[PDB]
Parts: structure tokens; C-alpha cells; sequence
């Protein structure tokens, strides 16, 4: 007897019609749908409870269900005439109006691309070249290297390739933003380069974790080169890319171009099943926090504080303090650079999830989330500019200062 419940009754009876053999089954399902549509018509949308009954938005709201009942009656006519297949075809027209509802009222849409800043496209390209240069230096340095590479370098290389490949998609999103969320590259490049981003970004976050584990292993076990298993890197590297691949599978199944009518543009969005669009957006958002921040941060944090106590356990010399503090400074940078770059995006992601769940119905809050999302998304890309400084460039100084305190 609620708007959310009235739409579940409708989309559930839509399925009954699609799998039916006689017109009596269709007639029965359509009868329930007509009652739900009329009842839903008497349900103010929760996100705009403030708006008065006669506001033009509540006029278009109740009107959407008049179009719906009109289609439900046209199908009932065919079903009463024993035209089961004709009625089923008419029910396809209902999914078209149901799609119009979830865009207009369900989610962020009820509160436009006309919040466009010229800065974002400028900033996105700035990070692109800056990141592509520092990361093309990381890989090229390996050519000029003069020493024995530890398994750590394997993670440095894979971290840079992922950073380069995800940074390589920044021009797509800068142009996508400059054209007010109107995808021009085609429907295949939205599903492809949309998942390709999520793929390399999970890989980037998963390899950052491998680095924090390896460095924690380096402090607790000084003889780690011999202590290692030669095959471990041969197993860990494939495993990371596969975990990143599995983590981005939802993007590949759903990421596709869909036409936003009221905006008149072709957007590259997550095309969830409309009958469960809110539940997926909330669920997928929460898996972004867990797999992409919570679980990762549990490793970096544990590895850091595990390094911190070990260094505090060895000695207390006044000079060795300098060598041990520089290691703590370098271990404290990866953990801080990760939360500074990623905590903004994931907080907004969690809040957006609380919106799809119905907790945050404030439009002023949802507007702030939408206005701050492109900047938070940029800090995520920025950690790809900070990774070269955190590992590669300070990689020679890390190994040396452990061999000093382990003399
Ligand atoms: C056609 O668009 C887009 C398709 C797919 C994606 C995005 C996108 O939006 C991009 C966009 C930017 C600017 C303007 C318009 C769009 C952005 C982002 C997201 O969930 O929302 N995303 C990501 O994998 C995340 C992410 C989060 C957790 C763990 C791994 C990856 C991401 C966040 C921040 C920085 C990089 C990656 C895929
Ligand atoms: C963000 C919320 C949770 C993710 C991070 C959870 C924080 C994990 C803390 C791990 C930790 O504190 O390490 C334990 C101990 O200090 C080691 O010796
Ligand atoms: C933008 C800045 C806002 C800051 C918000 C950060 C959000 C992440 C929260 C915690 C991650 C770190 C976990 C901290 C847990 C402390 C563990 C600890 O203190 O361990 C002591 C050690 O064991 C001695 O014996
Ligand atoms: C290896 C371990 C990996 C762990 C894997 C992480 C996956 C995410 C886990 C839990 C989130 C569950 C979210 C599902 C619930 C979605 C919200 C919902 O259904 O409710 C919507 C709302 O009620 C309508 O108004
Ligand atoms: C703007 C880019 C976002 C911030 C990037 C790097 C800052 C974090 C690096 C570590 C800061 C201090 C480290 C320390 O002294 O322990
Ligand atoms: C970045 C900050 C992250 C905050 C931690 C939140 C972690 C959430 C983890 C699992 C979500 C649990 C289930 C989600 C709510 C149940 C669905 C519902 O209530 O309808
Ligand atoms: C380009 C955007 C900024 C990139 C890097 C700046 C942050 C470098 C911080 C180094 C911390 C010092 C240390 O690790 O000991």
C-alpha cells in the first residue's frame, strides 16, 4: 500500500504476464496492476514530501500513472478477448513507462548536467599528463637500473601499468563531462572502457595492498629475499588481476549506454534491471566501499602499525632513532596518502548508498554529493600520481635503512 510496494506489485505482475499461456492468467495479473497503479497514484513521493499537492511536479507524478492505467486497460481489453499474445505485447509498453518513472523520481533525479564547471575537464587532463609522466618514469627507470631487483619491483611494475591504463581513460571522462554526460564514442566503448577503468583501479588498489604486506614482511623478517618462495610472485600477480577482473564483472554486465530523455543525451551508466534499480545501486555502492577501501585499508593499517611496534621494539639509540623514524615516515605516508585520496570518494559513495536505501532524503545533501562526486573521483586518480613517490622513488632508501638497522 506504499509507492515502493506498489511498484513491486506492478513489476512482479509484469513477470507473471511474460510467462503465461492463457488469457485468464494475464487478466488476473493485469487486474492487480490496475489497483496498484491507482493506489500508487495516491502516494506522495517520499523524496519530495515537502512539495505541495498542486506543485507541477506532483502533477507530472500522478499523470505518469494515468498513462500507466491507460496501457493496463488497453491490455485488459485484449486479454478479455482471449488475445493472450497481443496482451503480452501490450505489457511490453508498460516497461517503457516504468523506465520513465525510475529516471524522473527514483533516486537523484527527483530533486541537472547544468551544474557544469570548466575546471573539471581542465583538472582531469592535468592529472592525466602529470600521472602519465611520473608513471612512465617508474617503468623507464627499470631500464636504467643498476641492481638486483627484489619481488617488490614486480609489484611496482604492475602498479604502474594499472595506474597508466586507468589514467589513460581520463581523457574519455573529461570529454564525457565537457559534453554534459553525452557519450559520443559508441555503446561498445562505454561497456569496455567503463570496465577497463574498474579493472585497473581495483588492480591498483590490490597491488598497493601487496606492497604493504611485502614491506611488513621485510621488517619482521630481514632475510626476506631467501625467505621468499620463488613461485610466490608468479602466483600473486595472476591472482591480483583475476580478483580485479571478478570485482569489475558487474560493470561489464550492466555498464551500457542508455538515453536520458529529459536531458536529451546518451549517458554511459549502470543499466541495472529497472525492477530492482535502487537495490542494485545500493548494493553495488557498498561493495565499492568494502572491496575498494575497507578491506584494503585493513591491510595497510595493520601492516603499518605492525611495522611501527617492531621498529619500536629493536632499540632506542639516539642515532638509530633517525634511521628508524625515516622508515616510519615512509610507512606512514602510504597509509595517509591512501585515506587522503580515497576516503573522500568512498564517503560520498556510502552516502549515495544511504540515498538509494531511503535514509538520506534531503535534496540539499544529495546535491552536495552530486557536486562533490567529480572532485572525489579525481582524488582517486590522484593516488596514481602519488604512488610513484610512495614506492619506486623511495624504494632504494627503504631497503637500505632496514639493512642499516639490521646490521
Ligand atoms: C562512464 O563513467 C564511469 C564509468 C565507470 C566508472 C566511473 C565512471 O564515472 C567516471 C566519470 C568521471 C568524470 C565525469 C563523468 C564520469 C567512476 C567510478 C564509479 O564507480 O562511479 N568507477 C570506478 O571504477 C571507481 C572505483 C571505486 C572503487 C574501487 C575501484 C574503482 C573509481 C573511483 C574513483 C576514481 C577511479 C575509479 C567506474
Ligand atoms: C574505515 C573503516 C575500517 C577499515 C579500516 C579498519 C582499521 C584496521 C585497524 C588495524 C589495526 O589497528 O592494527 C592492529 C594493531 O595495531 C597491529 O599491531
Ligand atoms: C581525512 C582524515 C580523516 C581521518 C579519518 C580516517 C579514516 C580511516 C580510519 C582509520 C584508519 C586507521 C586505523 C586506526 C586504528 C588505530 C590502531 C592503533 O592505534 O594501534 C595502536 C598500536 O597497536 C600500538 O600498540
Ligand atoms: C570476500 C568478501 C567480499 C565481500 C563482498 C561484499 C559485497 C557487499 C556485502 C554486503 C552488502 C549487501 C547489500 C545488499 C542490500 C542492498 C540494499 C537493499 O536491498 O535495500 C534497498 C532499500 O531497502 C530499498 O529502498
Ligand atoms: C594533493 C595530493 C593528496 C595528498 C598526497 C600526499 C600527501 C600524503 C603524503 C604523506 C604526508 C606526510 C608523511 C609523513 O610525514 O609521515
Ligand atoms: C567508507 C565508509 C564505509 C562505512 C562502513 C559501512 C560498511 C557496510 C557493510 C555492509 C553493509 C551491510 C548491509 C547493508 C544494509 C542492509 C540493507 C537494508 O538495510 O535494507
Ligand atoms: C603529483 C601529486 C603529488 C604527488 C606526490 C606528492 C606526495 C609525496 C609525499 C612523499 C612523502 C615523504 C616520504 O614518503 O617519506
Amino acid at each position: 500500500a506504499d509507492l515502493e510496494d506498489n511498484w513491486e506489485t506492478l513489476n512482479d505482475n509484469l513477470k507473471v504476464i511474460e510467462k503465461a499461456d492463457n488469457a485468464a492468467q494475464v487478466k488476473d495479473a493485469l487486474t492487480k496492476m490496475r489497483a496498484a497503479a491507482l493506489d500508487a497514484q495516491k502516494a506522495t513521493p517520499p523524496k519530495l514530501e515537502d512539495k505541495s499537492p498542486d506543485s507541477p511536479e506532483m502533477k507530472d507524478f500522478r499523470h505518469g500513472f494515468d498513462i500507466l492505467v491507460g496501457q493496463i486497460d488497453d491490455a485488459l481489453k485484449l486479454a478479455n478477448e482471449g488475445k493472450v499474445k497481443e496482451a503480452q505485447a501490450a505489457a511490453e509498453q508498460l516497461k517503457t513507462t516504468r523506465n520513465a518513472y525510475i529516471q524522473k523520481y527514483l533516486g537523484s533525479g527527483s530533486c541537472p548536467s547544468d551544474k557544469h564547471l570548466d575546471a573539471i575537464p581542465i583538472l582531469y587532463y592535468i592529472i592525466f599528463v602529470i600521472g602519465f609522466l611520473v608513471n612512465i618514469v617508474v617503468v623507464t627507470l627499470f631500464c636504467c637500473q643498476k641492481g638486483p631487483k627484489k619481488v617488490s619491483s614486480i609489484y611496482i611494475f604492475n602498479l604502474a601499468v594499472a595506474d597508466l591504463l586507468l589514467l589513460a581513460t581520463l581523457p574519455l571522462w573529461a570529454t564525457y563531462y565537457s559534453y554534459r554526460y553525452d557519450w559520443l564514442f559508441g555503446p561498445v566503448m562505454c561497456k569496455v572502457f567503463g570496465s577497463f577503468l574498474t579493472l585497473n583501479m581495483f588492480a591498483s588498489i590490490f597491488f598497493i595492498t601487496c606492497m604493504s604486506v611485502d614491506r611488513y614482511q621485510s621488517v619482521i623478517y630481514p632475510f626476506l629475499s631467501q625467505r621468499r618462495n620463488p613461485w610466490q610472485a608468479s602466483y600473486i600477480v595472476p591472482l591480483v588481476w583475476c580478483m580485479a577482473c571478478l570485482s569489475s564483472l558487474p560493470t561489464f554486465y550492466f555498464r551500457d549506454v542508455r538515453t536520458i530523455e529529459y536531458l536529451g543525451v546518451n549517458a554511459c551508466i549502470m543499466a541495472f534491471p529497472p525492477e530492482k534499480y535502487a537495490q542494485w545501486s545500493a548494493g553495488i555502492a557498498l561493495m565499492k566501499n568494502i572491496l575498494g577501501f575497507i578491506i584494503p585499508l585493513i591491510f595497510i593499517a595493520t601492516c603499518y602499525f605492525g611495522i611501527r611496534k617492531h621498529l619500536l621494539k629493536t632499540n632506542s639509540y639516539g642515532k638509530n632513532r633517525i634511521t628508524r623514524d625515516q622508515v616510519l615516515k615512509m610507512a606512514a605516508a602510504v597509509v595517509l596518502a591512501f585515506i587522503i585520496c580515497w576516503l573522500p570518494f568512498h564517503v560520498l559513495t556510502f552516502l549515495d548508498a544511504l540515498a538509494w536505501m531511503g535514509v538520506i532524503n534531503s535534496c540539499e545533501v544529495i546535491a552536495v554529493i552530486d557536486l562533490a562526486l567529480p572532485f572525489a573521483i579525481l582524488l582517486g586518480f590522484t593516488n596514481s600520481c602519488v604512488n610513484p613517490f610512495l614506492y619506486c622513488f623511495v624504494g632504494n632508501r627503504f631497503q637500505q635503512k632496514l639493512r642499516s638497522v639490521f646490521r
